[PDB]
């Protein structure tokens, strides 16, 4: 994903040798910034990959669920699939 | 729109000062490239931009109210609203 990956290992290296926090602190600086219900997905999904990297699994895990079942309710199924397919492997 | 405008001015001063067709051309060869419903939308509606651009209004009118009608099947109102809202503005 384009912007998704440019932001995807920008705030991950931020944090995996730098601090954990300093990188979450600015990813809702980051997704007050996202404008569109499209845009409020995309961060709240890499912040569970964030906290996923860090070996906090189960914290982030209702994190994955809980918009595994917010996606299904508006046909992305047909409209980018893989997105919502690779939560499917990671819920 | 980022990759939207980034082909949008690309092909667009292509033709605009270019040939009209060399950059049409093209644009199945994008849109050929295209791997899913999400992707093989926007080139379509810019090939609508594109001979919106020429005064060439009704022959893509039908292509933009055709798509009007592909899109809300799917969700996508609640799911990037302005992309078909520039179509309602537009159609």
């Amino acid at each position: 994903g384009g912007d998704w990956q440019e932001k995807r290992k920008e705030a991950f290296q931020l944090a995996k040798e730098g601090g954990i926090a300093v990188a979450l602190s600015m990813l809702n600086d980051g997704l007050v910034s996202a404008v569109e219900p499209r845009d409020k997905f995309y961060w709240r999904l890499l912040s569970a990959d964030l906290l996923r990297a860090n070996h906090l699994d189960a914290m982030a895990g209702e994190q994955y669920q809980t918009l595994l079942n917010q996606v299904t309710t508006l046909s992305v199924p047909e409209w980018e699939p893989s997105l919502v397919e690779q939560i499917q492997r990671y819920t």
